[PDB]
C-alpha cells in the first residue's frame, strides 16, 4: 500500500514499491526505499558487478542500462528482501559478460541478461547466418541469461547469439574444457635397460591425455630423489595434449638401477608404466647346461649338446671343440628371444652316428668384449675293449692292457682261471677307462676283456 501520509517473529524488510521487478525509462531516476528499523544495505547486482549503500533510500537520478538489476535490502537480524530494475534503453537491449567458458556435462550460463523484459519469445539463436545444432537444450532467463543444458564437447568454439521478440545481441564464442572419460594414456620409449656404469641414463615418460591438467610423475620406486625430469608438452588441437618429462642420469652408478614407474592420474582414473634398469660394472657371462655334462652313448647313436646363457655385452666369439680342433661342421646358435632384453642364447652341439671312437670331451667356448667363458662336457661312448698292449715284465708274469667302455674287466684262463695281480691305470685316453691285469704263470702244464659292451682278447704262450 502507499504509505500514510505524515505531515510536516522478527521479519524480513519492506521495500517500496511492493513490486518484483521495476521497469524504468533510460535517464529516469530510480528510487527504491526500504523500511527497517535495523536496516543496514542495500546492494545492487548486474553480473559480476556489486556495489554497496547504507542509505534506506536508493536513489540514482539518471538511470542508465548499466543500472540493471538486483536490488537488495538487508537488516541486522541477518534478513533480506530484493527487487529487480530494467532499465529499457531502446539501443540496449542486452548487457553482457562476452566470456563465455562451459565444462563438458554440466551447463553453462550464457551472459546476456535483458533490460526489457516486454518482450515474446525468449529463445537462444544462431551465430553468423548459420543455426543451431538439434540435441541442444536452452532454459532462457530474462534475469540471468540463457543457460544452454549439458554442454557436449561437439559445441567447441562454437559461435551463437542472443534471441528473443528479433532482438541483435553481441559476439559470443564458446569455449568448452573437457571431462576425464578415460584413464590417461601412458607410454614409456623403452621398458627396459641394461646399463654399463659410467654411462648415461636416459627415457622419456610419454603421456596423451584431453586436458593440460592430467597428473603425471616419475618415481624412482624407493624413493629418494624426485630427482628432476625435463618436462615439455603440446596440444594438438582443442582436447589433445601431451606432455614428455624425460629421466636422465649422467653417470650410470650400479647403485642407482631399480623400477622407475611412470605414473599418471585424472579425475577419471590413473594409469602407470614401468621400466626397470639394472647397471653393471663388468661384461658378464654366465653357462647353462641342458643336460647332464657328462654323456653316455650307445655305439650307432645320435646326441645334442645343448646349453643357453647369459651374456652382456652381445658375443662376438664361440665354438666348439673336441680334440684341440674347433667345428664348423654339425653345430647351431640362436638368440633364445629377440627382444631388445634379450641378453640370452643357445647352442646346440649335434653329434651323430658316432661311432666308438667319437668317445672323448667336448668343450664349448664363448666370449664378448669384456669376458670369456666355456664349460666342458665329458661325453662317453660304449665300445668294444681295445688291448693297448699285451707285456712279459718277467717273474714270469705275464701281463694285459685293455681300455673301452663302459670299464673292461680282465678275465684269465688257463687250458677254470688264474688270479690277479693288479688294478687300476691313470690323462688320454679321454672318455675310455684303461684296465690293467696280470698273472703268475709259476704253474706248469702244457688274457681276457670285457665290459657290458663287448669282449676283447689278447694271447701268450711258453713252456716249462
Ligand atoms: C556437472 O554437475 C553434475 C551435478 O549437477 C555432476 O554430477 C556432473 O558430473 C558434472 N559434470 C562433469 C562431467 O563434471
Ligand atoms: C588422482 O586423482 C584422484 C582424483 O582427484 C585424487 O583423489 C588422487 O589424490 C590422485 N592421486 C594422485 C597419485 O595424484
Ligand atoms: C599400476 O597399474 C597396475 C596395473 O594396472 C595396477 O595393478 C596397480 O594398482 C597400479 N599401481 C598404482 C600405485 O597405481
Ligand atoms: C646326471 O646328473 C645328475 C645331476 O644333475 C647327477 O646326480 C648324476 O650323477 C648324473 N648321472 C649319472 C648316472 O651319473
Ligand atoms: C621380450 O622381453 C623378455 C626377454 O626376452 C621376454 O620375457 C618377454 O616375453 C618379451 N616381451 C615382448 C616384448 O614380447
Amino acid at each position: 500500500l502507499c504509505v500514510l501520509l505524515l505531515l510536516l517473529e522478527p521479519s524480513p524488510p519492506s521495500i517500496h514499491p511492493g513490486k518484483s521487478d521495476l521497469i524504468v525509462r533510460v535517464g529516469d531516476e530510480i528510487r527504491l526505499l526500504c523500511t527497517d528499523p535495523g536496516f543496514v544495505k542495500w546492494t545492487f547486482e548486474i553480473l559480476d558487478e556489486t556495489n554497496e549503500n547504507k542509505q534506506n533510500e536508493w536513489i540514482t537520478e539518471k538511470a542508465e542500462a548499466t543500472n540493471t538489476g538486483k536490488y537488495t535490502c538487508t537488516n541486522k537480524h541477518g534478513l533480506s528482501n530484493s527487487i529487480y530494475v530494467f532499465v529499457r534503453d531502446p539501443a540496449k537491449l542486452f548487457l553482457v559478460d562476452r566470456s563465455l567458458y562451459g565444462k563438458e556435462d554440466n551447463d553453462t550460463l550464457v551472459r546476456c541478461p535483458l533490460t526489457d523484459p516486454e518482450v515474446t519469445n525468449y529463445s537462444l539463436k544462431g551465430c553468423q547466418g548459420k543455426p543451431l545444432p538439434k540435441d541442444l537444450r536452452f532454459i532462457p532467463d530474462p534475469k540471468a541469461g540463457i543457460m544452454i543444458k549439458s554442454v557436449k564437447r561437439a559445441y567447441h568454439r562454437l559461435c551463437l547469439h542472443c534471441s528473443v521478440d528479433s532482438v541483435l545481441s553481441e559476439k559470443f564464442i564458446l569455449k568448452v574444457r573437457p571431462a576425464f572419460k578415460a584413464v590417461p594414456v601412458v607410454s614409456v620409449s623403452k621398458a627396459s635397460y641394461l646399463l654399463r656404469e659410467g654411462e648415461e641414463f636416459t627415457v622419456t615418460c610419454t603421456i596423451k591425455d584431453v586436458s593440460s591438467s592430467v597428473y603425471s610423475t616419475w618415481k624412482r620406486e624407493n624413493s629418494q630423489t624426485k630427482l628432476q625430469e625435463k618436462y615439455n608438452s603440446w596440444h594438438h588441437g582443442d582436447f589433445n595434449y601431451e606432455r614428455q618429462a624425460t629421466l636422465t642420469i649422467s653417470s650410470a652408478r650400479v647403485n642407482d638401477s631399480g623400477v622407475f614407474m611412470c605414473y599418471a592420474n585424472n579425475t577419471f582414473g590413473s594409469a602407470n608404466v614401468t621400466t626397470t634398469l639394472e647397471v653393471v660394472d663388468k661384461g658378464f657371462i654366465n653357462i647353462f647346461p641342458m643336460i647332464n655334462t657328462t654323456v653316455f652313448v650307445n655305439d650307432g647313436e645320435n646326441v645334442d649338446l645343448i646349453v643357453e646363457y647369459e651374456a652382456f655385452p652381445k658375443p662376438e666369439h664361440q665354438q666348439w671343440i673336441y680334440m684341440n680342433r674347433t667345428f664348423t661342421d654339425k653345430w647351431e646358435d640362436y638368440p633364445k628371444s629377440e627382444n631388445e632384453s634379450n641378453i640370452r642364447y643357445v647352442s646346440e652341439l649335434h653329434l651323430t652316428r658316432l661311432k666308438g671312437t667319437e668317445g672323448g670331451t667336448y668343450t664349448f667356448l664363448v666370449s664378448n668384449s669384456d669376458v670369456n667363458a666355456a664349460i666342458a662336457f665329458n661325453v662317453y661312448v660304449n665300445t668294444k675293449p681295445e688291448i693297448l698292449t699285451y707285456d712279459r715284465l718277467v717273474n714270469g708274469m705275464l701281463q694285459c692292457v685293455a681300455a673301452g667302455f663302459p670299464e673292461p674287466t680282465i678275465d684269465w684262463y688257463f687250458c677254470v682261471l688264474p688270479v690277479d695281480v693288479q688294478t687300476l691305470n691313470s690323462g688320454p685316453p679321454f672318455g675310455k677307462l684303461v684296465v690293467q691285469s696280470s698273472i703268475d704263470s709259476s704253474a706248469f702244464k702244457h688274457c681276457k676283456a670285457y665290459n657290458d659292451v663287448g669282449k676283447t682278447s689278447a694271447y701268450f704262450n711258453f713252456a716249462f
